[PDB]
This record gives C-alpha cells, sequence and structure tokens, in this order.
C-alpha cells in the first residue's frame, strides 16, 4: 500500500505468524522433542516455552530412573554452563551498582595477584573469554584459595588480551569470583541476594539445601547415575541447579527487564546482552551469546557444536558496546557430566525456550530442536521483501 | 555546624567528603557564592592575566550552579575602537573539536556509524596498506599512529587530500600512542557525516547548533555578521583564520560568549535537551576511551578525575607536553561520562586564544575567549583559580595539608578540638 | 490623457503651471513610469558606473519618491573584514553636517533665543576686535563675514586658542559683500547659536534635532556600542577616520546611516508633519534665500537653486575650483521664504568619505549618496541630477518654458486645444 518497507517486512512476518495460546504449542513441542528424546535416549526432560510473555511447561521421563521418580515442574536439573548467564548478569549488576568496571584490570580486585602477564588483563577479558588463553578447566589439584592464587600466578598466556576468544571455565569463573569482591559477600551470597531473590527464583540453588535433595535429579552418563563433582570456581562456571519454572522465569526476566522492581539488576540484565565482541555472526555478551534475528539456522546449529565452540576465534572490539539489541537470538548451551541444558529466546518477539535434560546430549541437537520449535512458532529469503518494497506483483510473487 | 563535620570526621567521613564539605563551608564563611564574589575573583584573576599577556580583548563566562555570568574586557577591533561585547564573535580554534566530537557522538546515537568501524568503510579510495586497521575511534582520539598536526596548506582539492592521506607514513601501530593532530579528528569529522548525506556544515548546523539554539555560532560567518567578527591579533597585526582543508572539523567554528556558555551548560546537563541522539551524543563525547597519565581522551573533550591535581592540568596544557606523543592504555569498554570529572579543551588560532572547562557534578564552568593566542598554562591556571575559589577551597598546599589534618582527626591523634583550633 | 489636460486648460479649470506639471508626469509615465522599477533601473544604471569609475569601496543611496524611501547598498564598509555596507552603516557626512547646524540655528531662532541680525559679539563678548563690529550671526552662517578662512587652524586646541584665532583674524572684505565657503564661519555660527540655551552643541543637536526626528543612529561622537557600524574611510587605499578638530561638531563631524539621512531629507522636504514646532520653523528658515551668487541662493547650511536647473551649472559649480573661490553676493532683502520649486542640496567630504544630499520639495523627490571614499563633487551632482531628473519626467528649463508658452496661449487664445495637441505630438 505504497508503504514504508521498514514496517512492511516485520509486519508481514507478524501477519504470517497470525496465520498460525495456540495448542499448536503442544503439537510442535511434542513433534520436535519426542523424536529427540527417543533418538538421544534421554531419561527425563523438562521443556518450557515462553509465548507472549506466558510460560507453558511440558515434562517427560524419569528424574530418578531406579526410583521410578518422574520429572516434575519442581525437578532440579544441573544447568551446567548455562550457569554463566547468571554469572554474567550478576557481573552486570555489579557494573550497575558502581562496584566494578569491565575496563578495570583484574588485579584491582585480586591485589595478591602480581604476575607480570596479569597487567593488561581486565574483568571484561575474563568475562568474555578474551584474556589470552585461560584453560578450559581449572585443574583438579586446585583445592584452596592459595592453590588457586598459585594456579593463576603461574599461568602463562598464549596471546595478548583482547585478541583471541577461547571458551574457558577458568576465565568467566575468575570473572565471577572477582566481580563480587567489592560487595563483601561471597559468590553464593551475592548471587542469592542480588539475582535469585529479587526475581523470586526460589528453587534455584548454587548449593542444594539437603531439604531439597529430593528434587535433585540424577544425571546419566554411560548408563551410570552421576552428579557434578565439586570444583574450584564451579559456582561461577557450571554449578547452578534450577527447576523448569525458575528457568522459565529466568527467560521472562531476561526478555523484560523493565518489569523488575530492582533497578540495578534490570540494568545488569541489559548489560549482559550488550555486544562487546564479534566473531563471525556471533556477539559475545556477559555469559549470554547473541546473534541478529532473523538468523541462519545452520550457523547457530553448526556453531553450537563443540568442534567450533571450543575453538579459539579472533574478536572485533565493538566500541562502544552495542546496547541490548531486541532483534537478537540470545542463547546459551550448558552441560555437566550428566546433564544437558539449552536456553534461547528472541526478546522482540517475546519468544523463549528452556530445555533441561538429565543426559548430556550434543548441543547441535538442542539448538536444532529449539530452532524448529521457535521457528514453527512464528528467513533470509523473506528479507527479499524489503528489496521487493506492484501490488499484484507482490501478491502473485508470493502466491 | 562545622563541629558536626569534625565530629563526623568514624567511618562516617571519607577521603574527600570532609575536604569538599569544609570547602563549601569556607565558601559560606567568606562570601557564599555571591554574585559579587564571582565578579571579584573573576576580576582579580582575569585582569592581571590580561595586563600580563597583553590581551587586546576578552570575554569570560562563568557558570555557577547552572547560571551564566558574563564578563567583557578590551576591544574586538583595536583600530576601530570597537569593544568586546556579549555578541562578539571569537575564533574557537581547537575548541571546535568539542563540537565535532559531539556531532560524531550524535552520529553514533543515530546508528549511522560505530567508533569501531574501519576508516576505509566510509572512504574506500583510501587504499594504502597502512589504513587497514585504522578505525574511526583512532581518528577521533589521535591514536591512528602519528597523523600530522596540520593538513598542509597546499591541500586544496579532493585529490590533494586523498594523496595526502595515502602518502602518510605512520610512526606507530594504531591504538598505542596519542599524538594530538588536526588531520586525525578532522578526517574523523569528515567521515562521520557521510552516512547522513549532509555536508559537515549542514550536519553541524541542523544537528548541534539549531537543537541547542546556538544562533550566533558559525563555521562560516554570514555577511551581516562580519561586524561582530573580532579581529585576531598576532604581533600587533590583525588576522583572521584562513581557509584550509578540513578546517570546519578541527578549528573553524566562531561563536559568542553567550553561545559558548550555552554550549558548556548543554554539555554539563544534556538532560534538558529535546533531541535524544544529541543527548546521547554528548554522553558519548564525554566517555573515556584512552588514558594517558591522569588524562582521559573523549571525543574532542578531555577529562580528568575530580578533584584534579592543578599542577598536572596546568603543566599538561603547555605545548611541549600537550603536543608530544604519549602512550595510551585503552579503556575497553569506554567508561560512560563520569560526572566527577574536570572536562576541558584548549583552542587557538593565529590570533585567538580560547579555553573551556567545567565540573559537571558541581555544576561549575568557565569559558575564556580572547583575541590573542597566549600560552595555555596561563588560561588553565586562571580557570583553575576561578573555579577553585568558587567551589570553596584555596591553595593546593592548603588542600593537601588540610586533607592531612582531617586524616589526623581520623587516625585519632588530632581529635575534633585540636583540629578545629588549628582550622579557626 | 493629454487631451483631457488641454481641454481642462481651455476651460480655465487648470493653471498652465498645473498643465506643465501634469503633462510632465504623463510623458514621464509614457515609457518609464514612477514604478519602483524605474527607480531601480536608473539608480543601477547611474551609480554602478560611478562606483566602477571612481573606485568606490562601499556606498549607500536612498531615493525618496513621493515621500517613500528606497535604499540601495554596494560594496564594503570594512574591506579587510569583508563587512558589507548595510542600512545601519555609519558614514562620515563631512560638510553635510552643516545642513544640521543651519537647521539647529533655525530652531534657535524659532525659540526666540537668537537673532540672525544680532552681532556675533553679542553671544561672545570676549570677541572684542575692531573687525567684528558689523558682523552678525547671518554673516557667519552664510560665509559672508568678510573672508573667514576655510579651516580653523590645527594648532587651535582650547577655548582661549579659539578666542586668539578669531581676534587676530584679518578680513579681506566688508561684511555682506563676498561669499567664501569656510568651516570657521558656519562653525562659529553653530557654536554661538546654542550659547543662550546653556547647552553644549552636541547636547543641543541631540535633543533638538536628532531626537525629535527619531534620528536614532546619527552621531557627532559615535558611542562605543555603535563603532561596529562606523565604516572605514578610504584615502589612497588606507583606512582613515576624521580626526578631532576645533569646531568639528558644528562644521563637519556628524556620522549617520542611509536610513537616518533619508529621514533627514524627508524632514526637510515636508516639515509640516513634525510635531516639534520650532524645529519645523527652523527647517523653513534654513531653506530661506538670504544671498544670491550667480544662479545660487545661500540658506542656513542648505544651498538652493531654482528648479528646473541647468545641470552643467550645478555640476560645474560643485567643483572645488568654483565652490571654494570667493564670489560676490547680492543681498535678498528681505530673504525669500523657502521656495518649494527648488533644487536644495549640499555636498560634504572628509579624508575618506564623500557624501551628497539633494531634494526637490514641490515634486517630493530626493536623493542621498553616502560613500566611504572622497571622490569629486561633479560626479556626485551629475549622478544625482540624472537620477532625479529621470524620475521627475525629463525636465529641461527651455522645454518647460516652451510648453508653458503653448499652454499660456491655450488659456488666452492663439493656439486652442487641438493645436497644442498637434504641436506637442
Amino acid at each position: 500500500q505504497q508503504m514504508s518497507p521498514d514496517a512492511g517486512l516485520e509486519l508481514i512476518r507478524t501477519y504470517r505468524k497470525e496465520q498460525m495460546s495456540p495448542q499448536q504449542i503442544n503439537d510442535i513441542v511434542h513433534r520436535t522433542i519426542t523424536p529427540l528424546i527417543e533418538q538421544q535416549k534421554i531419561p527425563g526432560m523438562a521443556v518450557a516455552v515462553i509465548y507472549q510473555g506466558k510460560p507453558y511447561y511440558f515434562t517427560w521421563g524419569y528424574a530418578d530412573i531406579a526410583k521410578k521418580q518422574p520429572v516434575t515442574q519442581q525437578t532440579l536439573f544441573e544447568l551446567g554452563s548455562v550457569s554463566k548467564t547468571f554469572t554474567g548478569v550478576l557481573g552486570g549488576d555489579a557494573i550497575a551498582r558502581g562496584e566494578i568496571k569491565l575496563s578495570d584490570p583484574a588485579t584491582k580486585y585480586w591485589p595478591e595477584l602480581t604476575a607480570k602477564q596479569w597487567n593488561g588483563i581486565t574483568l571484561l577479558h575474563l568475562a568474555t573469554y578474551t584474556a589470552g588463553g585461560l584453560p578450559l578447566q581449572v585443574p583438579d589439584e586446585v583445592k584452596s584459595s592459595s592453590d588457586l592464587l598459585r594456579f593463576y600466578q603461574n599461568w602463562q598466556p598464549a596471546w595478548a588480551p583482547g585478541t583471541q576468544r577461547l571458551y574457558a571455565n577458568s576465565s568467566i569463573g575468575l570473572f565471577g569470583a572477582l566481580a563480587v569482591k567489592p560487595s563483601g559477600l561471597s559468590f553464593e551470597q551475592a548471587m542469592q541476594t542480588r539475582v535469585f531473590q529479587p526475581l523470586k527464583l526460589n528453587h534455584t540453588w548454587i548449593n542444594v539445601p539437603p531439604p531439597e535433595e529430593k528434587n535433585y535429579a540424577w544425571g546419566y552418563r554411560e548408563g551410570k547415575a552421576v552428579h557434578v563433582s565439586p570444583g574450584a570456581l564451579d559456582a561461577e562456571a557450571y554449578g547452578v541447579k534450577s527447576t523448569i519454572e525458575d528457568m522459565a522465569r529466568w527467560v521472562r526476566s531476561n526478555m523484560n527487564p523493565r518489569d523488575i522492581n530492582d533497578k540495578t539488576l534490570q540494568q545488569g540484565i541489559q548489560l549482559a546482552q550488550s555486544r562487546y565482541w564479534q566473531t563471525g555472526d556471533m556477539y559475545q555478551g556477559l555469559g549470554w551469546e547473541m546473534l541478529d534475528w532473523p538468523v541462519n539456522p545452520d550457523s547457530i546449529i553448526n556453531g553450537s557444536g563443540n568442534k567450533i565452540a571450543l575453538a579459539a576465534h579472533p574478536v572485533k572490539a565493538i566500541t562502544p558496546p552495542t546496547p541490548a539489541v531486541r532483534a537478537s537470538w540470545v542463547h546459551k548451551t550448558g552441560a555437566t557430566g550428566g546433564f544437558g541444558s539449552y536456553v534461547a529466546f528472541i526478546p522482540e518477539k517475546e519468544l523463549g525456550i528452556v530445555m533441561l535434560a538429565n543426559k548430556n546430549y550434543p548441543n547441535p541437537a538442542r539448538v536444532a530442536a529449539a530452532w524448529q520449535i521457535l521457528n514453527a512458532l512464528q528467513k533470509n529469503e523473506d528479507q527479499e521483501i524489503l528489496f521487493l518494497l506492484s501490488a499484484d506483483q507482490v501478491y502473485q510473487l508470493l502466491e
């Protein structure tokens, strides 16, 4: 209608979505996840779908196989690396609280850290895996604070900071450990009072209280029931346990920060999705990873595979950090020895999905299934409409 | 009341805190920021500056608690016996860059550019190998690798300019040294307006000047305004800034003391601006991108942590230091505009000397326009004297040693009564 | 049409003079007209070659047609500053200031403060020399005192220095016999005419001429907030301003804008619209005819010729060879009241400014030419004559006398309507 093409593209997408609380949600969730459960031999799965700001939960399988215990909406799964999204957000909170700057060097908060190669390494580098070759894991022998200080003072980098991005638990682990030092609280207390309790995530635990071990599900690796074994900085990197309800609340909160009474935590949620680095079509936030939406499905699917996600890539400093783009695919994979988790959402379209499973199955399957689900819920061939914006030529070129 | 400050000086009084408070209580004790005290300190500082530096004419604006106070001396045109007035136009010189920076900032807030974009993105014909890793941020912050202080006077065409930049040999890698230069930020300003389709003068007019009602600020003085365009004076001769390549972006703005007071006010409190991308633009222009000594580089503006070491800004304004190369550490990501800052910029032409400096949290500011190019340390020293006196304190030795007395009351030792007896 | 005019003249209903004037406007509008376009055309076509020929940096011209002003600007008030001449630019009027001085004197007469027939020594008793016995204010105002010098000497720098200057002066002629243009004469007249008021000349001029006429940008001393409009004068390429001198305010020291000067010319054309009664009578007295020299009449500052004029006479007579020479005067006793059918004008100059003012009151026509270079008088008077004549119809004294003969016979008999029509066409 002689229209401004800008609104024409997106609004056309929304009408195409109006074509099809759609119980279709139940349909596509079943048609996508059931072949995934059967195909991957997944003992139990909890899946939450956020549609129009409202959660719809779906539970399959056993939380405890030998005990015939079913996965309920109160089952606790090991979030694994998804924990980082919390850490990041907590870090963001500190930034909003005026306690830290990402541009600050790490040693400003660990004074006892004095090795020469730690002079140009900043909290941003630790939070974004861009410190220059921190190992993917803290060594098992690290069991004390002086053991940890000994590990980092004797770490020798591969690269100069800000040049390379290597996914590592020690990087954002130390980031989380440092971001709370100006608070006075420990990491557990800080996360509990500044993130969990303000969002009323009342069954999300860094340490499962024994009165709650009944809901702690078993993870299954090679048929044996496993739980994540303790480690150093585990709370910052991979040691959060939550229920599908609390995780659905987590996605709701990371899509609509303007609904949170906490102002500092709101700005922190916004800062965790800021675009600090670029690699390919992926932007690195604080814990979260972002892409532009619409997105290339084979790119996020093949990019989720550990063959790529663990490989070091060079980064482009985005100055200033691009504020939280709503036309984004915000996601994070998680996994422990026995669990497999995935969180992905598109904030502009108010859409989200959480997928918790007590078996660690490959990330490409999770990103693939989530892409099929959220995809059918509403392409680059479509964006040819922006170039196509006469009336009969459009209606006929579509029909 | 002062006894309550002393008794508070416990963890109920910080490093600064009581220094600041005793400063404003000393302000209350002397005058108290009277519209008379302003005139008094401004005269006792600027008058000897004028007589010593042999400054033909001068205008000074003092922003105190967000209110402008204008002051005029001397002659805009010596021969014509024309006095400096509040409608007199001065050549801002390098202070023009504060506009360019802000304009650049606005472009960022519009999503038309990113400081991390490469220079070659907006000028593809810039094909030399040395331009490969150079970004708009490098150009805006004098960190491209050693661009020259001036664009040569003989650069007078587009091809002359292209050849100028192609033939430039960097002395350093991008992002490692700060060397102040008109070619750097000038090129930045010229590039930042290309996605808007406007000329630099038109973008500046419609995006900065007009939203701020800067109705007597010009890149090109229109003919009916030439009567207010003051003469610059270099060695007794009347002079005006000649046209040059990229002058509009680097040193070609002309303004009045009123418009300059409104500029400083707008950069102190962008929250009163209807234009949103201009407000964010100011915010980005006062962001801290690099650090050198105790100095942070914004977009045109330069910022120090407040309170500031007077000897550092005064000595650092001299051209032996201000124009030298210095190493930079990147502030990545850039810190947003810190209100506890001393934000300033010097400017000059052949025959004009100007300075602008403000402290945003204290709502304090000063503009100094003069039609002679006199040394920077004199300008920054006078400005520090005025702003220091007006904010409460006096003498750097008195500030350090009074901070010492308060630290003594903190570490027991001095204890309320003896501190007070020493102070009164 | 002309037919209506000739028939009306046959019917006694019109004077041959009114026939002459109306016919003048008719053939004026036959091809050109009194449209604001004819003004623009003749002004451009006259002043542009004047500026290009005389190498004039900047200029302002006001043309008053039927009491309305039309302004024109060229060039630069400040060359170096690239500052254009505008309607707020201040020029140095030079000797045109005398027209103000005269009018002020007239106002003084209308106030009953002075008499032109009083001796000068009455208002300056300390002037005790013998040669001052028969010299009156009229003599000083009209350059007929007996040979006062063109200039007051530069070494005259105090009131007593001035007294010594006038006491030791040697007259070459008896009062009332020769006209010698001189700043000392009318300058002394202006200084004396304000003495009974107790005001200074600057104060009397400000409150009694400038302020009643709303001449709000006319100055004897340019105040500091106005120096930005005070144009530079240019003499041999250098910028110059008129230096202070004895009696400068009375003789050549006024600065004005093209607007204020347009109001000055209108005020002298139609004083009948001025609330200030004594200023109105003062203007009228300043255009009275006190002496005759050739075809020229001397007023108070203003000089008058009968309109229409022989152009070569005003052009040639404006040159300094004649204008500064001594010429004998015939006394017009008593002075003729201000003749509206006159060419009333005055030239003025300083080192770096050249100005000219000329108006015809009966035709409500006028021109002001202010320029920041001192170029010869005949060029100014020629330009003004071309413009005003063109705007008035075509003129010429011989022509008007011929048409007046045909119209006189029209009122008598001899010709009759269709005759005069045929002879005119």
